[PDB]
DNA sequence: CCCCCCTGTCGCCGCCGACGT
DNA sequence: ACGTCGGCGGCGACAGGGGGG
């Protein structure tokens, strides 16, 4: 529950700080190589395919390779190129509704909670966009990566929080091209009607707690045992 | 494109072949490690603390470390006791409205493609779930990585063409844990007046189309160039 | 028949939170 | 208020293996 990014929200004079925080937390339990034979702990060493000596990390230059195996390497200078990133800021672009947004898009969520002195601005814009509705399109420079993303309101009961959905480029979403489907299926005006109890003998209401990873649970209790 | 699987739905006696597909392609370009000095790619070796020596990856042993850091020697046939895993069926467990599933734990998207010649089934499976306006949850298995997803139908210009949504574990979402907002603030009127002005001054309505990554394009040129 | 793309590691840099003045 | 210090986490790249042709 450590905080990433210090910055604010800055359509023209607004500025409210915010403090964005991951919301997905993944319990899943990530391991550790190691020699066990010898019990000797692994580290990576890069060292040259050709020349066949072991290099530190400065020495290696990022190359590309395209479709003649080329090796270009990349200089300050294409850094210089994009002034974006040297913003920390998160620059709102436009308001828009909230239903324009397709759930094919969303990609990461966060939280933002702001400095405790400027919660005035920050309270007032969340009443303001949840009163009026709106979703908040903006920008968004973590680590030096633009990614765009959407600011939407959220109350969750006690008190309501605005949080940033990230968002994948429109062009990025692939595009479904399957010519099976376009050829014409006839059914039956009886045979419909039958998968409707089928379907409705199973039917339920969404609850998030029945469902648990059990795989995660097992392997944690079988550790467990193992210590 | 190329399929990741090929499995089946699969929820008591119904059964239809299913052709999942990846629906989300980042087109962000995948540089190498290379080195001036001599301009070859570079190589990795796993190399032991204790013995000082190259070790293999078949001769690499798996292993945890605990909150005291000690070490755990693991081994493959006692994971391996989950059955489920091995399963190649999109084991559909129950049925939901679609309106119930927030956001918030939509991870990724994926498209499905009916695989024997007939795809009747698959469409008159499309056809229900467009009808009675309900989605699917499935227990969605892959690379002996079981996760969580819910199958939902949306249309595509030509076909009605149903996706499954992988899903976060509820108890991975987090709760917004910040005693700083609870606090009430005295507000007037005429602030929410002007607030509401400046908002509703800058709104718009959504237009993908001219929304680009700037730093990809650039990029991109100046790889061009050179 | 296959070569692509998940998945898991590793190493690295950059950033935050608390202690002390 | 301001300066230090240690720790935490995105992320860029590689390696391995599966299941797609």
């Amino acid at each position: 529950m450590r905080a990433i990014w210090t910055g604010s929200i800055a359509f023209g004079l607004v500025n409210v700080p915010v403090k964005v925080y991951s919301a997905t937390a993944d319990h899943d339990i990530r391991f550790h190589q190691v020699h066990a034979k010898d019990n000797g702990r692994i580290r990576y060493k890069r060292v040259c395919e050709a020349c066949g000596e072991v290099v530190d990390y400065r020495d290696l230059a990022r190359a590309y390779e395209s479709g003649d195996g080329q090796m270009v390497a990349i200089t300050d200078d294409d850094i210089a190129s994009l002034p974006e990133e040297r913003s920390r800021e998160i620059e709102v672009l436009e308001f828009v509704p909230a239903a324009d947004v397709d759930p094919m898009m969303f990609d990461r969520s966060y939280f933002l909670e702001p400095d405790s002195k400027s919660s005035k601005s920050y309270v007032l814009l969340a009443k303001t966009l949840a009163e009026t509705d709106r979703m908040a399109i903006v920008h968004f420079t973590l680590r030096n990566k633009t990614r765009l993303a959407a600011l939407r309101v959220k109350d969750f009961g006690k008190r309501e929080v605005m949080m940033v959905h990230t968002l994948l480029w429109p062009d990025e979403i692939r595009d479904p091209d399957f010519p099976v489907l376009d050829q014409k299926v006839e059914i039956k005006p009886a045979e419909l009607k039958m998968a409707g109890q089928v379907v409705d003998s199973m039917a339920d209401d969404f609850n998030p707690d029945r469902y648990h990873d059990t795989y995660q649970e097992q392997l944690q209790e079988l550790i467990d045992t193992k210590l």
